[PDB]
């Protein structure tokens, strides 16, 4: 069986990062550990990929991974990436194809919402980031603060929901940042950072802070 | 070749409302035209039961059948954590397949339900977002709905809302958001919108928080 994976959204949107398609091969036997990979971008073969050391599994199978570095603009422009796997236990090679989702890109709207009055009873309060109206669903969301590091030594404690298909064919998600009520009253500025293909510089940022 | 079994839990709203009929569903896939017969045996805490109902086998677009057996469960039985076991027999299986499902173990935790008005920056648009935060509940089985006192000429097809799936939070509990999209005029109009949350750990398995424009 073959599994072909897309690049990480944040990798395709930042020039400094390295996006890559990942072609995983499973059900590899001990008698047949040979695996060959052929990569094709829009049908044209490319030879920049790199195979990884075969991973022995606890169920007596191997896991063979082949990575291909892609150009950010190639993936965003919708070029197809095809992985071709050859093995003796396979009558013929397996070809999987992956590409970015089709459809006109749509720009996310980012809204920050303070905690409810009813939540201030608790020591931990919830800072909310609403990201709606974007397409495709590939997106990256993070939180930041201008707080000094001992205030958040282990970083910020936030979770983000997966994209949800909205009633108009676009996607939305929420990201929840949990902070102590004192650091909220302290006036610290917290920032929801959203990275998406349709944004200017693939990046936008919305802030949230208390006012005494 | 070989069939595969998948055992699914009841729907959260069905187990939390006494008026509803919750049921465990045992699905069998990759059943071929040859040997389409499938036998089911059900066991609640090991005790065999004969209350199940098999449904007519669905011919699939890949030349396989899909044979479904449903078992009605008692609201109290499921919430108390009884195990439901499905045993599938078919001439294509060297031996039967046994799948077991039950409610998640662990002390149930009560959700906190918070309603959030739209961001000031969203009022540019005719459609605005009313948010319901549901956090700190366990297990993840939950149902969320919205309601309003709005008139039908503004909402002829009902309310337009979507809810995220539960997300595991950093403390082992779950949280989700539910988004209700309404026209900005009906928000300014003073219409009252209500977030309804149904979970085993709530009083009467139900709670409701309101949201309306503040002057
Ligand atoms: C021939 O075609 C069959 C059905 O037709 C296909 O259906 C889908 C899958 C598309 O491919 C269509 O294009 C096509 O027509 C195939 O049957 C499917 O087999 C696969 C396994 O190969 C099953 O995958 C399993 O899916 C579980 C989820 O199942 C729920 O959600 C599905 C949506 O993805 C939905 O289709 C299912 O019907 C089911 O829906 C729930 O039903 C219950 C009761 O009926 C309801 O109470 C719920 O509300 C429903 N919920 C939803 C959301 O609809 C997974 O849970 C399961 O996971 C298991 O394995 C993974 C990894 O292996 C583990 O991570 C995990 O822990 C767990 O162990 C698995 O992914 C799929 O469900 C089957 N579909 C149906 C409809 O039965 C045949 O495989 C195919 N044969 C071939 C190609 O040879």
């Amino acid at each position: 069986s073959v599994f072909l994976f897309p690049p990480k959204p944040k990798d395709t949107l930042m020039i400094s990062r390295t996006p890559e398609v990942t072609c995983v091969v499973v059900d590899v036997s001990h008698e047949d550990p040979e695996v060959k990979f052929n990569w094709y971008v829009d049908g044209v073969e490319v030879h920049n990929a790199k195979t990884k050391p075969r991973e022995e599994q606890y169920n007596s199978t191997y896991r063979v991974v082949s990575v291909l570095t892609v150009l950010h603009q190639d993936w965003l422009n919708g070029k197809e990436y095809k992985c071709k796997v050859s093995n003796k236990a396979l009558p013929a090679p397996i070809e999987k194809t992956i590409s970015k989702a089709k459809g006109q890109p749509r720009e996310p709207q980012v809204y920050t919402l303070p905690p409810s009055r009813d939540e201030l009873r608790f020591y931990q309060v919830s800072l909310t980031c609403l990201v709606k109206g974007f397409y495709p669903s590939d997106i990256a969301v993070e939180w930041e603060s201008n707080g000094q590091p001992d205030i958040f030594p282990n970083g910020l404690n936030y979770k983000t929901t997966p994209p949800v298909l909205d009633s108009d064919g676009s996607f939305f998600l929420y990201s929840k940042l949990t902070v102590p009520y004192p650091s909220w009253l302290m006036g610290t500025r917290f920032s929801c950072s959203v990275m998406h293909e349709a944004l200017h510089n693939h990046y936008t940022q919305k802030h949230l802070e208390y006012q005494w």
